[PDB]
């Protein structure tokens, strides 16, 4: 899959090449360590690419906003407040075939991140050892791909993304355990984004472009209107934003932030307020 590619603004588990059950873990307000995967937010890392430097910040997703930092001139690493230090940027270069990634410090690119036998991390000069090779796995793909899900608006604990009765229009509705409210989320390799298929009619969540900007169930199409970048909120891994590929500044949104049964779901310009935030759970 291309779902684990090192895209800007995606959130990852970062694992040692020699153990797919371990991940980079923020264990305290300063310390990182390899730990058994628990899929907690302190084990999830957002990539923020800096085009000028051709290097990335690596930000923990537990709400603290701290970033992976080389404690120059020492050999240690930590999570620290972002002060835009050169020591807080990292080249992420990948071997296309092995999929291994070398995490190389921007301030001193002679130094790469290394994991030790005792699960600690440090920077070191480069060898040929797999103790400097990491794998990156996209968290959302690991969790939701090919899964039957429900999508709750953050506006109300009992309002869900639902196909309306006898209509293609998608609206909010309280949970009634209907196939109209169950969505199979499937990653599409060609578009590098997701479709969401309504269980009741096997048709897909699609932006219908006109002045109303409603989402509807629609037949399969190659058009970008049917494809969605599903992401966590910028600094909250418990909630999701769904950006439409036809215009990625526009997102799945609840009309006028209303909560009544029947309220239109639409695609509108991003602001990040609660009417654009969704709670995705596995059925």
């Amino acid at each position: 899959t291309n779902a684990n590619d090192l895209r800007n603004n995606e959130v990852f588990f970062i694992s040692p090449s020699n153990n797919t059950n371990k991940v980079l873990d923020k264990i305290s307000q300063s310390e990182v360590k390899l730990w058994n995967k628990l899929s907690g937010a302190n084990q999830k890392w957002r990539l923020i690419y800096d085009t000028n430097k051709q290097a990335y910040k690596i930000k923990v997703m537990d709400n603290t906003s701290l970033i992976l930092t080389w404690n120059a001139p020492l050999s240690s690493v930590s999570v620290k407040t972002d002060t835009n230090g050169d020591n807080q940027y990292w080249y992420l270069l990948q071997n296309y075939i092995s999929r291994n990634v070398i995490i190389r410090n921007y301030m001193n690119p002679n130094l790469v991140l290394q994991y030790n036998i005792d699960d600690t991390l440090m920077v070191s000069t480069q060898t040929s050892s797999s103790n400097q090779f990491f794998k990156f796995s996209n968290c959302i793909y690991e969790a939701l791909n090919n899964r039957n899900c429900k999508l709750q608006t953050q506006l109300n604990s009992d309002r869900f993304l639902s196909k309306n009765l006898n209509s293609q229009i998608i609206v909010l509705w309280q949970w009634i355990d209907s196939s109209r409210q169950k969505w199979i989320i499937e990653y599409n390799e060609t578009k590098s984004a997701y479709t969401l298929k309504c269980q009741e009619n096997n048709r897909y969540l699609t932006w219908i472009q006109n002045s109303n900007n409603y989402v509807e169930t629609y037949q399969s199409t190659d058009s970008l209107i049917q494809y969605w970048n599903i992401n966590y909120l910028d600094n909250d891994a418990s909630k999701y934003i769904l950006y439409n590929l036809q215009d990625t500044n526009r997102v799945l949104d609840v009309y006028n932030s209303q909560i009544a049964n029947g309220t239109h779901v639409i695609v509108d310009s991003y602001h990040g307020n609660t009417n654009q935030q969704w709670i995705i759970n596995l059925i």
